[PDB]
């Protein structure tokens, strides 16, 4: 079938759209060439429409039911508990959006009678009618990129609040459990960084001649079918469920993840999906296990050894044992033609690579610097582009969500992060003196509330003390680096350490929690560095529950 139908009406936006980058002071100090600087909008939706209607091909065969049946039996050992409208209520994000029922996110949060009321309806609703189809609004995204050598704006596709309130009474608990349950090892979403890039390492060190690829699917969500969803929900049926549950998670899947009608911000029917709604909050898990299933049962098909993956949502990457340079080509070309067979068609042709720090997964990639003591450590990083043409853009137009505080904290050791990110934010910080506001930002999907000047205690839980020791980074790394900086018209690195060296001593001179930030972030800075010793309170913090699932479009606020 046709993964969207349209009627003709515009996807169109519900407020003023910026797409450019404005001429500021702040944000001038770290990218000059703004043009360069752009956000989607809703004037490129019918160009992305465009790209991702089609008719989809599917044919399933014995791998396929296979590893089915291995996942539903490991399936089959969970239970997943009900959530009350309670908790379900505390897991929505202050900021999402609001319904058209009357009232927002603030009264779903504060368990207003009001909101409390239509949520129970719709989970009532959900209960009874097992078939009518559930409303949906579909949105242009408003994402920030840097110019090629552009992209049209991504289409987001959500419910109602008090539907997506429904959504994690029936599942939070499922897809926030099962997809380690059933892929074990190769669930990305349960690593931090440092854990993925121990995994990945690990997995390359345990061949006896590795071969990896990443492969990116040619617009996923578009690419699953029906049968993939209901495919899915029969994984889901598995766990041993409530009764409430079972049936909300069967008519959600009918009425909500198989498809239904498209509204515009106008209250227009644009059309209708057949495919992946990017906004609910089974996306991530769901397109987890339906890259798993189609990505194993591809290999056995293709007759690749010893496949090893990693999955996180419709990102893929591949590491396995080299049947000789010819073979692992041809071999490779069988997989793909399995996964087109099973509706994942390609986007960029999958190269092998025998190089590890040659493949690109999540958008990032492994690669090593040095400790304090000389000894080699493995480190994730990725092409600072993005991260910094996001920054730059953050900085002269207050967002809600703060990719930076994020970029930070998952790319703490890497060299772009340390001498630009930290340098400039916490620049800014001192000058507006807010370096005790905690801002939000996201980690895997989910919502988080943070505070700056938590960084170094948490960057020493999540990456240790060596991500304020590295030093000797790769010369690849280095030039990639060095080279994106002359593109965005970013200041060279020597400007950034003679900044950061001011930034240092400022933080040290107002002791406390700021002194410490100057401490471990910016020992880099000075030539006659500190012994960096263990943080008391990062043996002391809770991170338990930031690297569980991933939760992308899901709506989710961890507190
Ligand atoms: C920050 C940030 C990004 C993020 N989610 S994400 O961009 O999908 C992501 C980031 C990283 Cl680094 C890895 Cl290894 C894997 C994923 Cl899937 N969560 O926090
Ligand atoms: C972090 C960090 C900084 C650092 N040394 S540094 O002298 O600041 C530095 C490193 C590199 Cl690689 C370049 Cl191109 C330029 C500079 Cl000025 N080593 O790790």
């Amino acid at each position: 079938s046709m993964s969207y139908t349209w009627t003709g009406a515009l996807i169109t936006p519900c407020a003023a759209e910026e797409s450019k980058l404005p001429i500021n002071p702040l944000s001038n100090s770290l990218l000059r060439h703004h043009n360069m600087v752009y956000a989607t909008t809703s004037r490129s939706a019918s160009l992305r429409q465009k790209k991702v209607t089609f008719d989809r091909l599917q044919v399933l065969d014995d791998h396929y039911r296979d590893v089915l049946k291995e996942m539903k039996a490991k399936a089959s050992t969970v239970k997943a508990k009900l959530l009350s409208i309670e908790e379900a209520c505390k897991l929505t994000p202050p900021h999402s959006a609001k319904s058209k029922f009357g009232y927002g996110a603030k009264d779903v949060r504060n368990l207003s009678s009001r909101a409390v009321n239509h949520i129970r309806s719709v989970w009532e609703d959900l209960l009874e009618d097992t078939e009518t189809p559930i409303d949906t609004t579909i949105m242009a995204k408003s994402e920030v990129f840097c110019v090629q050598p552009r992209k049209p704006a991504r289409l987001i596709v959500f419910p109602d609040l008090g539907v997506r309130v429904c959504e994690k009474m029936a599942l939070y608990d499922v897809v926030s459990t099962l997809p380690q349950a059933v892929m074990g090892s190769s669930y990305g979403f349960q690593y931090s960084p440092k854990q993925r890039v121990e995994f990945l390492v690990n997995t390359w060190k345990s061949k006896k001649c590795p071969m990896g690829f990443s492969y990116d699917t040619r617009c996923f969500d578009s690419t699953v079918t029906e049968s993939d969803i209901r495919v899915e929900e029969s994984i889901y049926q598995c766990c041993d469920l409530a009764p409430e549950a079972r049936q909300a998670i069967r008519s959600l899947t009918e009425r909500l993840y198989i498809g239904g009608p498209l509204t515009n911000s106008k209250g227009q029917n644009c059309g209708y999906r057949r495919c992946r709604a990017s906004g609910v909050l089974t996306t991530s898990c769901g397109n987890t296990l339906t890259c798993y299933l189609k990505a194993t049962a591809a290999c056995r098909a293709a007759k690749l050894q010893d496949c090893t993956m990693l999955v996180n949502g419709d990102d893929l990457v591949v590491i396995c044992e080299s049947a000789g340079t010819q073979e692992d080509a041809a071999a490779l070309r069988a997989f793909t033609e399995a996964m087109t067979r099973y509706s994942a068609p390609p986007g960029d042709p999958p190269q092998p690579e025998y190089d590890l720090e040659l493949i690109t997964s999540c958008s990032s990639n492994v690669s090593v610097a040095h400790d304090a003591s000389g000894k080699r450590v493995y480190y994730l990083t990725r092409d600072p582009t993005t991260p910094l043409a996001r920054a730059a853009w953050e900085t002269a137009r207050h967002t809600p969500i703060n990719s930076w505080l994020g970029n930070i904290i998952m790319y703490a050791p890497t060299l772009w992060a340390r001498m630009i990110l930290m340098t400039h934010f916490f620049s800014i910080l001192l000058a507006q003196e807010q370096l005790e506001k905690a801002l939000d930002c996201q980690i895997y999907g989910a919502c988080y509330s943070i505070e700056p000047l938590d960084l170094p205690q948490i960057i020493e839980r999540l990456h240790g003390l060596s991500a304020f020791t590295l030093h000797s980074y790769s010369p690849g790394e280095i030039n990639r680096v060095a080279s994106c900086l002359r593109k965005l018209g970013v200041p060279p690195l020597r400007t950034w350490r003679h900044r950061a060296r001011s930034v240092r001593a400022k933080l040290l001179s107002q002791g406390g929690r700021a002194a410490t930030c100057g401490r471990y972030l910016f020992n880099w800075a000075v030539r006659t560095k500190l012994k960096l010793t263990p943080i008391p309170a990062a043996s002391q913090l809770d991170l338990s529950g930031w690297f569980v699932a991933g939760y992308s479009g899901g709506d989710i606020y961890h507190s």
